[PDB]
């Protein structure tokens, strides 16, 4: 549901995610990371299943943040792939891939993988 | 390198995606796959880092495709994270995560991972 | 440290992991999964850093379980890659890859990725 | 297919691993890489599913290498998960996770992921 995803979310690292889910399946907002070579807010863009299922299945979504803004440029991009689960305590459980640009030679070590869980605070 | 991300790319599977790279880091376009519960074009939105470094590194980027369009809804979304490299043969090398919406009970098996290499050939 | 890893561990799904860390960096034991097309115990083999660092850095390790025993055969294998962190509450935090054998055609969907956290109960 | 996993394999990077596949699912051998804080041979231990299905599927397997030997200790371990396929050109297609031991503080960036294809060429 767009509404349910829309809001302010935080994860276990202390990062802030502000997103708006649009009617057409779009996600736009800004990400504030608590870690990494990242300072201030970064623009995020993603997509979600505007028409999930009835049942108590999560809503699949994903989004990308390139870590370049007017203050910094880490030359990397992270994509989070997960599911939104609503209820009294809504969560977005994700797995992410962080790719740094590298020379052909170090391309084998350009991507990190992890997982983040977000808890909603505001709409 | 710059601009050159813009165009039509194809992968091993036969998938095709057309993207437009905007001066400030946005990626917009459509994705048409060859495998899965997919049928036609899907909208894709991503970001790419517009000021890559000047050591011969690739340009980091990523995009998402929710697999829902006016014809099908596979209740899943794929995110590709990778880097673009130009030259006589430009390619985008990526790793992807495909998450399907599941009930709590099947959450452990909701995400597939793979890799795709796209070229303009 | 071999000792610290040796023991009985459980994760959030309810699976049992019984492992012995040998002096030479080896890990052997059995895995009892609570989910999947898996019944009874399965043999596991892995390796760990017998000489970690001083500091409060985790000990990197990894192990594999092919899901075939005398009772079942899911034709898949899972490898867990993570770190052991000791202390009063020792944990093994991992990320895993589950690959199912497939035809060339469905190879794109042969691997699942997730993460498990194990808590120690016994040696 | 069976037995055929046993042998010497090489990957794109130039890494080489020699493995022995035992009748009951064990994989044993040595791994020598071409990249990273690695120097010489490392011991590898894995498992492979000894009764693959009879639809033309690959044989699922996986192995681990802790990057410590008598010469170096990179305080990391790599696990490769994939499947073997035989034929005139047998190959092992894998995806790997490389975890480095870190302090809690850097736990978020402890694991790299990639893919390797090994052939006997
Ligand atoms: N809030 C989170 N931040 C880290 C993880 C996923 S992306 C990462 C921050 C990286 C910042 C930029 C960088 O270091 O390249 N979750
Ligand atoms: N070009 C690719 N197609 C498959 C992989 C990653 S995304 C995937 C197609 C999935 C279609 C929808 C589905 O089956 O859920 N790469
Ligand atoms: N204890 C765990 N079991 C599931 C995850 C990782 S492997 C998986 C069980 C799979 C069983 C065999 C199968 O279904 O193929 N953790
Ligand atoms: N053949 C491969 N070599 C690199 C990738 C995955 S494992 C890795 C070598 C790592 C060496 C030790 C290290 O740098 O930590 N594939």
């Amino acid at each position: 549901a767009e509404a349910g995803i829309t809001g302010t979310w935080y994860n276990q690292l202390g990062s802030t995610f502000i997103v708006t889910a649009g009617a057409d399946g779009a996600l736009t907002g800004t990400y504030e990371s608590a870690v990494g070579n990242a300072e201030s807010r970064y623009v995020l863009t993603g997509r979600y299943d505007s028409a999930p299922a009835t049942d108590g299945s999560g809503t699949a979504l994903g989004w990308t943040v390139a870590w370049k803004n007017n203050y910094r440029n880490a030359h990397s991009a992270t994509t989070w792939s997960g599911q939104y689960v609503g209820g009294a305590e809504a969560r977005i459980n994700t797995q992410w891939l962080l790719t740094s640009g590298t020379t052909e030679a170090n391309a084998w070590k350009s991507t990190l993988v992890g997982h983040d869980t977000f808890t909603k605070v505001k709409p």
